[PDB]
């Protein structure tokens, strides 16, 4: 077909309108054959158009979803990766300023964003700074004017996204203004949380819930179903979600904010200045935590003064620490769970200082290593203790249910061992292992600590298999010696 | 003495227009004495239209609050939203929540997040925007009262009573030698030899000493107002344009841009230099920048090291850099005896002292660490004081020096949580170095013991108690 014959954007220039119709249908058959097709199917037409008007890469086309760039990838071979939502525009603004200062204003920067990217404060920040200049920036919006016109920008549209000639005409018209222009194109872990919250609320009416335009994935829809006046979808407004919960908490209520782990860095200043500064009882619930995105939640929350963070190991513990979080009314609290299914329960042998002991060194073995299991790494921590038992090394496996602040239990147990090893589903920089090491050195305890977790960069490659973690620990115990 | 007679806001409601003019005169004069003058009428109107206790009036900044008092930015909107909801759910929605805000808080993307959400409900939220010097609000679905003169006390009152009568979200619009100096001269001197250097502030160009930069280079100073998030990603854009962006961040506003530093700059390995002033409010920077993958952070000890490390950060072209310094009169220079592994050694153990304590001085605690080493000299304890110049990542030089000592004490103008002490501890433990480490610094709380003598006492203590285990 003609797709096989597309060597690059320049091969699209001399095509007929009928040939472009078959090329579009061929790309759609390709997109179906190699997989979000709606975005994809729309960008198919809009991209065939934006490559017949602009000369990529000399005219930088900056896609935002990273998904809409697929058809652009098939025609070029390149996307230009991940970034904060609604930032293509801010890349565009900065790129146009760079071109002016180096004498390359001849280059037209075009930002192709979806309707969902129009929301967000950064989008509002970028559109305000672009409108404040007569720098040439072309914002293409794929929908699936009054605002933009009052915003101080030219508006071109609405344009039917499936009429390639209509997009091409509007695009050439946008390349003409030499000024900013908008081209409008028309085209059971979680289940445990839900049940637990519902019951906690059937019993207390100070509980309410907030979500950043994702109650379905986060399992809050049910709360709205049973308590509709207590679920508050704030749309894509993490910064506003956190501070409304601060206001809701100043109103006598106890908010529960559900935000994905990787999307928490956005509301950080609102966690420090609005919730932690005033010691307000807000409960944050962090799904998509771990590699079971995220990787930094434990570190970021450890920076938050007076915070209490929990990482459930099983569904039963999820129900337990939720009620404990909802009963803290003098500061923020946090829960962290993975995005997989909840495995079988893991029973504890005893509770010392709030710390759950999940395994003890067998009779005849010494208290050699205290294995602090963080998040859902508890199953692997038991398997490491099962390998180290076969070698003669005695392991105490513990789940500090509340990771932050480091509980007195872990401190009491660490002095009774020769090596402390933390195992967290988080980045090692400033993570749970670091906080443990800091907490016992603050208590004049100098037991050697080792942090095992995700790297500080961007599962067998990571060494996070019970066989390799046992090797590492074996190499650590050997350098320490014998005794008790 | 009219201000002296106000017992409560309800005493204001019985005064006359001229009695009010008199109160306002006195309030302006008392402000002059305690030495905002534009919010006088606005505050007065609010008091005589809303009862402070029942009707929550929240200010975005502490400045407008002064007259309210006598009788973080753009966040008053989202507080007002949640407070109105809390009133709806608890059976007292008759309370009128008033969010009084100042101009510019409207450029901040956090405000548009709240404006979109207040305009989506019928909960009465009265947003009073105070312009210090119109259609967006109408198309946002928010009634707008009109350009109201702010020095007309009667005009503001008429507007507020009209907004309280609307029963829906409504906008009421009312028209009414040094650390930083040494940085400005160094940057301007570095920019005169390099075309690729640009600078970007967020409505703080003078407090950051980037104004002198704009007076020489007006084409290369960009102020985005309240837009830290966009200021960061737009700086990423300029770096993708083959340029080197120097952003001026105050430490307490780095939180708002943290996700943009992470994904837009660090992940893309773009050479953005993030200068941090007012550092040390500025007590969790070394902790957050430690989470940033590939970040190179420096803490100057003196003026000469601000110049030298700024130039080093400008020659880093494969990833972000950061320079953190305090705001005040830089002290005299402290030249090092020697530089080992990139680390400046400021003091060695005197003859007869042994290598017992490694004092890792960060930021401007180098004068204090030298005084501590002098005190510990009187007790027969030899101290090596070092300035890791580039604090993050922890260099091989501090690892090569930590092995020759019995105790390591990090001394940082930062919170003990995630700071330089925990980053040094985490680095030695990854290289299988178990030398005991102690972090003297700042309690992780929104707040002491940093007096040379207190630090010396705790260190003597640790040295007499080195080695604690099963």
């Amino acid at each position: 077909g003609m797709l096989q014959q597309i060597r690059g954007p320049a091969d699209l220039q001399h095509l007929s309108q009928a040939q472009l119709r078959e090329l579009a249908a061929e790309i759609r058959e390709f997109l179906i054959h190699k997989v979000h097709l709606g975005p994809n199917l729309g960008v198919v037409e809009l991209t065939l158009a934006l490559h017949r008007v602009f000369d990529s890469p000399h005219d930088p086309i900056i896609f935002d979803t990273g998904h809409q760039a697929y058809v652009h990838k098939m025609l070029t071979g390149r996307s230009q990766e991940s970034s904060h939502a609604s930032a293509a525009l801010s890349y565009a603004d900065g790129l146009a300023k760079a071109f002016e200062l180096t004498g390359h204003r001849n280059r037209h920067v075009v930002a192709v964003v979806g309707d969902g990217a129009l929301t967000g404060g950064m989008c509002w920040e970028a559109l305000n700074n672009i409108a404040a200049s007569r720098r040439p920036v072309i914002i293409v919006v794929n929908d699936n004017q009054l605002l933009f016109t009052d915003l101080g920008l030219k508006y071109v549209g609405p344009v039917d996204g499936h009429d390639e000639r209509a997009v091409e005409v509007a695009l050439r018209s946008a390349r003409r203004f030499g000024a900013p222009v908008i081209v409008h194109v028309v085209t059971g872990w979680t289940a445990t949380f839900s049940d637990a919250l519902i019951g906690y609320a059937q019993k207390r009416r100070d509980i309410v819930a907030i979500t950043a335009a994702m109650p379905g994935p986060t399992g809050l829809t049910a709360f709205g179903q049973r308590f509709p006046d207590r679920l508050f979808d704030v749309g894509i407004a993490e910064q506003h979600a956190m501070t409304s919960a601060a206001g809701l908490a100043m109103g006598g209520l106890h908010p529960v904010v559900a935000i994905y782990s990787t999307f928490l860095n956005r509301a950080f200043d609102q966690i420090m200045m609005d919730v932690a500064l005033h010691k307000l009882p807000v409960t944050m619930v962090l799904d998509r935590a771990g590699i079971t995105n995220g990787m930094w939640d434990l570190s970021m929350l450890g920076i938050v003064p007076g915070i209490r963070v929990a990482a459930p190991r099983d569904a039963t513990r999820l129900r337990e620490e939720l009620g404990e979080a909802l009963d803290v009314d003098d500061g923020p609290t946090a829960l962290r769970f993975p995005k997989g299914d909840v495995g079988e329960d893991i029973s504890a042998l005893e509770r010392r200082g709030g710390v759950d002991v999940l395994a003890a060194p067998a009779d005849g073995l010494n208290h050699d290593v205290l294995l602090v299991a963080i998040g859902a790494f508890a199953p692997m921590a038991l398997a490491v203790a099962k390998r180290l038992h076969n070698q003669g090394i005695g392991v105490t496996v513990i789940d500090p249910r509340w990771v932050l602040p480091v509980s007195d239990g872990v401190r009491e147990l660490a002095v009774q061992h020769k090596l402390l090893v933390t195992l967290e589903d988080n980045g090692v920089n400033g993570g749970a292992g670091s906080a443990v090491s800091a907490a016992l050195r603050r208590a004049e305890i100098d037991v050697p600590c080792r942090d095992v977790g995700l790297p500080q960069e961007f599962l067998a490659d990571l060494g996070l298999t019970d066989q390799d973690v046992a090797r590492r620990i074996t190499g650590w115990v050997a350098a320490l010696g014998t005794g008790v």
